[PDB]
């Protein structure tokens, strides 16, 4: 409504927008005036995204580990909406195991889906942003990228790698008005964390000074803040939203 | 006037609100609905703050190194507005010198004004915030607190100390719904930076990937973000707003 | 000679030990009493390593992106020397380019050689170290992993990912007396940096407060320190050796 | 007696060397060939230090919050030994309390003893080091300076401030061959930690992945490493020795 934190005129691509954090992000960006394209791995997922976004955007199937899919999706977005102004890299997976039990495929799937995809998508949207001298790339990371976590050495490596990538990209494109940042959630209430048993939830909560889980809307708010015109002077930064679980 | 980033019902105390970053902070917090009390070291300064805030708040004279002044100001605020919900510690000074030329008084003035004042004011507002299980303390730091800077070892020590204090306070009060954070500006255009000669401005700008100075409004935006209900899960954090001058 | 920083009785595997930092590491570990196996990609390289190590170890050809090679090398080491007590992950490559010019293979080669290899080798040596309740894994990183660098987003991502991996592994194996750490060199004098022209060397040196390049022996000293019994209480740490280029 | 980590020819001043970490530091520096002057607040303390150092140094009474004491001690050192080549700032105190119970004097004593004393002593030794283009200043910090700790906001602020001061000083003096660093111990076994009850020790140990307290000798080793010729390319750094309690 006001000129504050106003994304009217911006086209936002949010990967993994079916539920939880990704859905919260897509919804808030739309609320702040962005035209939003949210993605899912399946066509039915894409249609559910189209359904909740309505006139403020649409859902598309995207395979974030596949070049042709990325090419097809960006072409469709450029044609209907104009080029992507805001990229939110939210799609990620876990393949947890202690290192002695971690399979080669569990390592590689994480590298592919959680790190390499960020290279590929970021590169694919950057040309347009640099031509316009205006852009936002926001990665959805994790506290685990900074703190480490036993049983998630793969996930941690990928998330930490994304921050290395982010800082380097930030340096490359800052003078052309593109910012590149990471939002790092702590323990956030999703269907996945609701699947944990009571002892696991208590143990995890014991490490959160705030004494609760984060809401997906809280991660969305941080992403919407960095996406805004007002955040033009923030780049190469990692915004920690973890209820005090880790303090840098 | 939406429910997004809405500070209606909050009382904000912003120290050093006469100009630059402090004035931008006070103005934006008022724009987002906060009742704002901005402070200056003199009554005439206070009146100029009253003048720009109008119906959305008022100016008061505060000596941040003096307990009696703090007591008097908070009593007057509590009486008219209710207790402080948001404290923005913005008042600071510089006493620059290389260490071999740094005087005892230049060290001690900085410790007093830039560090000890934060202990005192934070302690004075915390009791009310904890009773309400709601509060925000936001320190205006500097990139120098994290990077260090030749010729500002005193300023750097105070800013870095505020972060240590912030993380410890955050741990103490997180479970009672009070967040404590720092915003760390880089090189921001103020009357002071406009006083620098061309060679100094160029040398400084050469270290900023964004290739410009920050605006006081950009610092205000980050403070307003952390002050918001939406930032409830961010505590013990340092939000860097430096155009890529330093990346953590 | 003395009991201080004494590696007698330890078997050290140092990848990429033909020249520069890797050779310096292998030589110093041998000087401090370790039995050292250094690796190269070629048999002639391996023989050169055998030649400089003499009675204090031997050189082996290792392809750090190939499982069978790793398996063969560790079997040979275990047979002759006993199991690896100290792993130094030093072998790395660069594939520099600005992101808009970075090829898929330049990204993937870096992920393979600079990140995935560390997963594979670390996992392959960990079982023996954990059985003994004694071990050291030391990664040779780079300041670029923490700072970022334009034109090296791939290298930065890998190095940063190694630190995420390191912290997670540290958490997993700390209680069993294995430490996992990274040494992060700045600008070090090697044949590669000697290949740079005068303007590039000057520009790079301008960002080093120390006003010189680091020596490979300085990186070796830091690695030897973390490898020592005396460094048993350091884990999940990144030791920066960069002449003040970046300060964390 | 090798050329490795050899401090022969260096004069080291170690403040608070009566017991624990300070005594371990003084003893190891002497073992590595340094002429060591260890300090205590009393003459009897000084004599006990003289007693353990024997021919390798001596004890002196120093009041670290008093300029005249500092002047007298450095004059006596310069006269007998030559100017200080290595300063280890180890003397510190605690004045623990939750912020709502923290007295003005408990804040100010900590600032004086744990922060301002570091400014004063560092400044007093720097001139000689810079003239020689050789020097080491090593601060004994704490994990609390980086992590924060409830009930130690004053201690945390001082330790964090020392790091800010350290980075700034490092930038000022790096090109003249003086390094300035911090060693940050975690939970170390001292008489003080042995005074804690079982529940406190268990709760603290639960946050240490290594599953034990650190030894004072482990802190000494890290200080000796940074004091060495081999650590000439490490400046503005914080070396964490905390058994994985915090990972940066």
């Amino acid at each position: 409504m006001s000129q504050f934190m106003n994304l009217e005129g911006k086209v936002a691509l949010v990967t993994g927008a079916s539920r939880g954090i990704g859905k919260a992000i897509a919804e808030l960006l739309a609320e702040r005036g962005a035209k939003v394209i949210g993605t899912a791995t399946s066509e039915s997922g894409a249609q559910a995204i189209s359904d909740y976004l309505g006139d403020n955007g649409k859902g598309m199937a995207l395979n974030v580990t596949n070049p042709e899919s990325i090419e097809a999706v960006l072409k469709a977005i450029t044609d209907e909406f104009g080029g992507v102004d805001i990229l939110v890299n939210n799609a990620d997976i876990t393949r947890d195991n202690l290192l002695m039990r971690m399979k080669e495929e569990e390592w590689s799937d994480i590298m592919e889906t959680n790190l390499t995809s960020i290279f590929r998508l970021s590169k694919a949207v950057l040309r347009g942003m640099m031509k316009k001298r205006q852009g936002r790339i926001i990665n959805v990371g994790s506290v685990v990228g900074t703190m480490g976590n036993a049983g998630q050495a793969n996930y941690a490596a990928a998330k930490a790698g994304v921050i290395g990538f982010t800082k380097s990209m930030a340096r490359e494109v800052a003078s052309r008005g593109v910012t590149v940042n990471t939002v790092a959630p702590g323990f956030i209430e999703t269907d996945m964390t609701k699947a944990l048993n009571d002892e696991q939830r208590t143990a995890t909560l014991a490490q959160v000074p705030a004494g609760r889980l984060g809401d997906p809307r809280e991660i969305a708010s941080a992403v919407a803040f960095l996406a805004s015109p007002e955040a033009a002077y923030i780049t190469g930064e990692t915004l920690h939203v973890n209820g005090g679980m880790y303090m840098i």
